[PDB]
């Protein structure tokens, strides 16, 4: 899978190709790289991960 979402919960197949890269790591999203700063999940419909 290569890029696995940094995201502990989330497990999302990112693209090198456009991944959000923070703090060196790849997330399928910005908010799951920002940690979910504002409070939204990942555009997926297959989770709900989210900061809690
Ligand atoms: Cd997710
Ligand atoms: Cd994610
Ligand atoms: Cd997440
Ligand atoms: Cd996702």
């Amino acid at each position: 899978n290569e890029l696995r979402c940094g995201c502990p919960d989330c497990h999302c197949k990112v693209d090198p190709e456009r991944v959000f890269n923070h703090d060196g790591e790849a997330y399928c999203s910005q908010a799951c790289a920002e940690q979910h700063p504002n409070g939204e999940p990942c555009p997926h419909p297959d989770c709900h991960c989210e900061r809690s």
